[PDB]
C-alpha cells in the first residue's frame, strides 16, 4: 500500500513522565511492524490530558493508528501488543487501561505534499 | 461488546469545567448505551483555539467510538443527551456542537495487548 | 448537506499562528466545497509533541470531515488548498503534512439535539 502511517497519544500522564526518544520509539517500531519507511511515519504525543477509564483517572490512554493498509484482524492484535507494551514500559500506563482505534485509510483519502497519495 | 470512548474538545475555558464532569459523562453513556462503566473512556479537552462558524461563541467538536450501539436512531438520542450535557455544564449552546459517530469494528479496537475481535 | 469541521495539530509555536487564522480556514474551506460558512468549524491545535519521519521540523496532521463534497479528485483540491494555506500561514513544507479525508454519513453526524439524517 502507500507508504503514510500515523499514530497519536493522548494520555493524562504528565509531560515530565514522557522519556527522551519515546517519539523516535515509536517511529521506529512503527515503521518496522507496519513494514512502511520511517519517512513516512508520523507520530503525536499528547500528555496532561483530562481523561478517565471506567470512572478512574489512574494513568489511562487513548490512541490512534492511521494507516494506508496493513490494517486488519491479525495486524491489528500485533500492533496491539507492541503498542500497549510500548506505553506500559516507557510512560507506565496498564495496557487494561488502554484503548488503540485502527483506521485503514484509502489513499486517495490521505492528503500529503499539495496532492494526495492515490 | 463493552468499549466505548468519548472526546470533547471545545473553547470554553479550563476553570469551567465542572469537578465532576468526567465521571457524569462515564455514568450517562455507561447508561444510555448499555455498556459498564468499567470500559467507558472520556476525554475533554478545553481552552481550544476552535470556531464553529467563523464565531468564538462557545461550542465543541466531539467523537463517539462504540463497539455497535450506533445508529440512525440510537445516535439521535445520544445528541440530545450529549447537548444537554455541555449546555447544562459547559454552557455551549447545542446548535454549536458536532459529535461524530463512529461504529468501530471489533476487530480495529485494541486494548490490553490484543483487540476485541 | 452543509456540515463540515477541519482539525490541525502541529508543532509549530502557539504564537506563530497568525491573527484571524481561523476565519480565513472557515472562508476558504466555505468557497472550496460549497458549504455555507455557518456550518463549518475549525480547530488548530499548535505546540504539539510530533514527528513526522523521525523529525521534529515543522510539521501537521489534520482532519476534514465532511458529509459529502469527499472524493479523489476534490481531496487532492482541498490538499493543494490546505497544504498552501498551512505553508502560507504557519510555515509548514506541505510535504510534513498529513490531511485524512472522511466522508460522514450524516446520521453519523450529531448536531443541535439530532443528527443531520
Ligand atoms: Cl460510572
Ligand atoms: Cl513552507
Amino acid at each position: 500500500p502507500a507508504a503514510a502511517a500515523m499514530f497519536i497519544v493522548n494520555t493524562n500522564v504528565p509531560r515530565a513522565s514522557v522519556p527522551d526518544g519515546f517519539l523516535s520509539e515509536l517511529t521506529q517500531q512503527l515503521a518496522q511492524a507496519t513494514g512502511k519507511p520511517p519517512q513516512y511515519i508520523a507520530v503525536h504525543v499528547v500528555p496532561d490530558q483530562l481523561m478517565a477509564f471506567g470512572g478512574s483517572s489512574e494513568p489511562c490512554a487513548l490512541c490512534s493508528l492511521h494507516s494506508i493498509g496493513k490494517i486488519g484482524g491479525a495486524q491489528n492484535r500485533s500492533y496491539s501488543k507492541l503498542l500497549c507494551g510500548l506505553l506500559a514500559e516507557r510512560l507506565r500506563i496498564s495496557p487494561d487501561r488502554v484503548y488503540i482505534n485502527y483506521y485503514d485509510m484509502n489513499a486517495a483519502n490521505v492528503g500529503w505534499n499539495n496532492s494526495t497519495f492515490a
